[PDB]
């Protein structure tokens, strides 16, 4: 069964390589540039960061994505929700279970009153399997990336916590 | 002549005294609490921050508002942009100047692409005037910020250099 | 009018002549000794620490007392709300007030599901206030603080933001 | 012959893996996220902090639980008891014996004059284990902690010195 | 009315002219040699030393001594107690209540089951007034100090929290 | 298919052979030595360093080359582009595709507005070269470098993203 | 009698209301952005940088200019100069003295083979001065720079060791 | 031939498990809990600490016990003789021949006036085994330690330098 | 009276000026050269060096002498004791007295077995006034010590404590 | 192709060999001790100082020798040449070769001046080899180093930039 | 009288002033480029530096001159010798008399069996003022020091020990 | 051929033993107690100690004794000489050639005019070998070391530089 794990230091490397693919850091809105040792360090930093939540997506005891809960605000009790799943683990519904095991955890866990997220306009598809989970559109960016030579905007799509507890 | 200064170290008081007012935190939506010594060594911890740039708003040698460029990207060229008018200076005019002094800095200075701000969407006299400034309304935030203790939905504006340019 | 600010570094004289007070830390069940610079230096440690919400109770630009939202959990959203009264400003009303104050902070600026404090059993005065302000009696813990040779019990009383946004 | 062992750096492996276990980490109400790094460097931070005693509970040179007696105040005399045991090593009286031996180890070395656990409303049958163990229900905690989505009373329950003596 | 306070950093001065008088300094079992910044760096290491309580003997807002509840044992539950009265305050009886007030505070704040002392053999009228006060002569310790260059046998007394309350 | 990948530390011995081959490192205008540990002190005092890019051209898991943009300024959106192919990997065509790959970062993923390089005067084939991918000859840098023994006169070379992305 | 001294930090000052005043900070190609504390962070880390030399352009002790010897390349013996006169200081040929005076330093002080220097296109005036001390028309650069909106092309003029003593 | 040798780091596993032993931990009035990092830690604090010899107690290659020389007081010349013997070598007199090592080793090394030992008051034979080896007892502490539930009483027993080199 | 005190901080400068004088820095063999920051980090760096006892001499609150007991060994038992007497202070006796005080604190207080000192050759007043006190020729050193161009033979005097306890 | 490398880490065993070979370190006039770690920590410490140049003379994929141009002044434009050659590899035209590369070095790479060496007087046969490579005898320096028990005189010898180009 | 002291920090000022003087800071061979705070930190890192003896040439109470005894080699037992005389101060012989004490700190104090000091060869008046002293032409460097804008050539000259004790 | 070498880290096992060999560390008047880590922290921290110079006495590539000459004073131009032979490697004349081979490192590299030893006196042997190696007995230390329960007298030899060479 698909489960979320915390990212560990030992996983980096699977990060790396995810850190690295343009197609893959064309989702989210990362330059896809990052020294191994550079993602390390990061990490480090970042071990007793509690606005965040890094998850490797593992099943059957394979690192199949990775799931991050960012910039958790815990007054306004909203986090970000981002998520790429390994093309090698594509094709498999990945992404909406981890989407939902994510859900689940910052509804449930970190008692998250709102979850966003941000897809790229064009991928209308993302935006449909959104809201089929439960996010509404909240909003439209204009021009909100720079992506592969052109300005792309973005779709910014919302969840609460008592639309989720209720479905 | 109302203008625009980096907001130095000596000039913190002036500030603490705007980040523990209540009213003047809503508008920005901050926990009206900050003790003197932490916005210090906060301040300390961002003076070689690049993605920030905090001003004060300086009328006839008197410190007027605080206007903070934040969050400048360097590759997606866009910045936040945010506005406190010291309540004894409001009804000068002094917003809009120096909305308009942050505007010609992001733009010209920083090379952005893009400004955003956030504002209250009560806040209806923001939003006319960051519109008659050129922001165009971008979208509604939902339930982003918890103030004064309820939900409040937010109006995330936006302007772009090439229409800055066309004034 | 009675207000909160934050606890500055140079009101920690003031808050020193509260800590070695016997009588005043028999409220809180905390040890009468700190030396100055212990304090100075264990408020310079929670500077940055969020767990805490230190406020100087102030009336007419004076220091009457001094108001703890500490323990402050961000998932299970409750803290310990204390408060100590100067023996000098007893008798005005300002340990409702200021609670209050307090209560409205942690419900409506941090987004606090709950409040709960623990008052010596013997304490009915206080007990009282705080049933006056709203809180209800929750618990009794047997023999937790050693006090002036003997284990007394203690009262934990506790207020939810619902009700206190009702009432 | 089960036994309390202190908890070893070359253990945490085995803390990790129950620091995860979300069924494990809701009997104590923590989030059930720990990278293994982030609890490898928290422990190392904790290495002489005396407020803690952390413990392996092993049998047959295998570690079947952890028993941790934290909170320890040393002017109040009382420490918080807190234990897990592994699902796989659940159903041979583990949970009694360690609990046993770690009263032994609060009351008779570490002279404390209270011990006091925190278990979840809904967990009856654990109530009525430590009752038949000795400890005494001492209040209930309402909506203490959010448990997997929902706000969950807590049932606080003590043990005193002299009862524990006395039998 | 005679009080105990901490001792403050800005009161070590005081305690380095009593920590360099050889026969102050006899009293206690310690050379009396310390320069100011010895003094105030050893200070400075133990600030946070919670094996220590160091007090400022105080009468009239003037220091009269020093008193010093070192060595406490927080598992066995014992303290050592040193007196020091500035020779120009002797003859007032500060020394007495000076020690009662710190026996209060081991006992009855601290927690301590047991407070000891040691004095000189010589020193027959410290060993009686501390009789008098309810310390119980508990050893004596042979050739335990080089004192003046000879070996002095000391008289170690003890009183205990019971006896303590009951009296 | 030859790629583009953050040079990594595990990779900086290739580099190390790169940076004391005084052929090599006479195309770029720099001195022919360069410790290991120094190199690798360098590259770990820069890996945070945003200034920069640092690439291994690679071509079926082998490194061919180094690709470097470095001196990246944000504001100006400009950055120096230098290159080096492994001489035992010359003649395959990887200088200009590295190039190529290069440009697209730069423009496409960086948002530069301008790419300059520094090829020495009597390189005429890399002018040449570089005229073919799209770099205008921008100046001459008079006895601009030191090299073998003679000043050298330097060509700077321009390309900027309008130009690039029309072709 | 016009002269060049070291920029002590004691005069920062000063080069604070040059490196924030928007036109000056124009003629170099520097964000007219530095707050005080940040200009003073700067100098101390490069008090021990041995490729600059910071000049105060003083007159009738008074700081009338900013001259820097910048880039200092010890191998390729080349350096940039930059330099800015005060405001209320220009009109009194104190540019040209200065100049010289840094040339004279930079040729014959620091044995530098090359200086170079970056002035706007638009300023053909100053251009023109400098050719009338002896600097040639190196190059031009295009778009370097982003100025007030626009990219604007920069000339680099460059003199010689050789041709300046024979001058 | 039985001999004392300094306690090595590497030895510490052996000290580790003695150290967590309570009924050894019991002969010493020390709490038996000590994580092995923990050990490792104080040891490394105490490397140079002149105050303190441990000793391994080796017999035929094998470390068959644990002799400490602390508190050395180098004024009053004394030091605290601590002993432990593994269970597993117990029986072989090493207790006493360990002690008599450690006798010479304080007064005919370390020039010491006089040594002192601390044994549970119910252990009447190790009492008489060091009357035997030489040591009088000096005094008895009245529920000196809280050993396993019980305030137990201690015999300190000294020697000196004088009857020592007697015998 | 004539009182030892320690050498504290703020008493540097006196000994600045004896550490500089080539005359007295030739009794003790000192090279006479000492920056007063040299001299303060010094003092700093050997605050808690045991190894040492510094004294100001001082008359009627006035400091006229320095007193060192130096290379305290605490196993050998004992010290070299050194004394500089001001010029401007010579001729009342003080460096007898100084010495005697010297003596008495080696021997009475610091309880050393031996106190040594050495002079040089040709002061053969000092030998018979320290053979006067009780000093007793020890041994000459040859050439031990380089003064003034050539070297210098000097007389080492030793006195033990038997003797002085004698007399 | 005898040639020159860095001088890395992992080469300090070999040059360690030759640090304390007392006939070798008599060429250059220097202490032949140097315990490893000690070569080790000086090497770390000196591997971003430009001032120097350490080499490794290679031949074949062995270390035949070791060159270092160090003082390398940048102002004055000279440096010291120093060059051993491992006596197994002596009588191969090594130290010319290694000379010549290294003079190469310094007045090509590092664009030098000025080169000069310092060999001992005695060895007549060396100035004479370097009288043949292009070295001009400049000076004697009498008495200048301590060698084996005598003062030696040495011959200082440069070639200059020009003259090394002519030729 | 004339005389030598240690260059204490406070100093520091003058030594600024000579340090930025081109004409004194040619008769050493120096760049005349120093800041205030660039000399301070020099001077507090070569506090303990015992390579290095700078002195104030000091004649009634006033700072006349600097004098460095520096490059003090302890086994080859020579230093060079450099002085400046402040020209305000310059024609009353002080520079002969500091020499004359910079020569007999050096032999009779430092044991230098060697003094030299290098000098312009312009400069023939210095080279017959250290003549008549007693320095020895030792010898010339060739184009040894970039001064002004050409290659000057330098005498070194030399004393000695016996030469000096001779006399 | 029996040499001398610098005493490396890799070597510290071999002195561990010499230095807890109480026989051995009586001949040195050194305490027989260094743990391992003791050893190597204090050999670190000596690592650019110049005052001392450590050397592995080595035979047929074997460690054989340890020779030190320590209190290397560069003014005065002594050293205290050390040795020690390993108990298994005398009789082989080792202890008399590193004798020598240290004198002459200590008066022909070291340029040291005196070497001084300090041996028991009841060593009439060590005194013979000394005065037959070309030391002079220097003088009598009157229990000067507190060796196995007894104060021993020493002599101290010396040798000088003169008569060295004349030998």
């Amino acid at each position: 069964e698909l489960k979320l794990r915390p990212l560990e230091r030992e996983d980096l490397k699977f990060v790396h390589e995810l850190n690295n693919n343009a197609h893959i850091m064309s989702y989210w809105f990362e330059e896809p540039y990052e020294a191994f040792v550079e993602l390390q360090d990061l990490y480090d930093k970042h071990i007793h960061d509690q606005s965040e939540r890094r998850f490797i997506v593992e099943k059957d005891n394979e690192m199949v994505g990775l799931v991050e809960l960012v910039e958790i605000d815990y007054i306004h009790r909203r986090t970000e929700f981002q998520i790429i799943i390994d093309p090698n683990y594509q094709g498999y519904g990945y992404a909406v279970d981890a989407t939902r095991l994510a859900m689940d955890y910052a509804f449930s866990v970190l008692n998250m009153h709102k979850i966003y997220l941000v897809v790229d306009k064009e991928n209308e598809k993302a935006v449909h399997v959104y809201k089929k989970v439960g996010f509404m559109v909240e909003g439209e960016l204009i021009d909100e990336f720079f992506v592969d030579g052109n300005y792309h905007n973005a779709i910014r799509m919302c969840m609460f916590q008592k639309q989720y507890f209720e479905n």
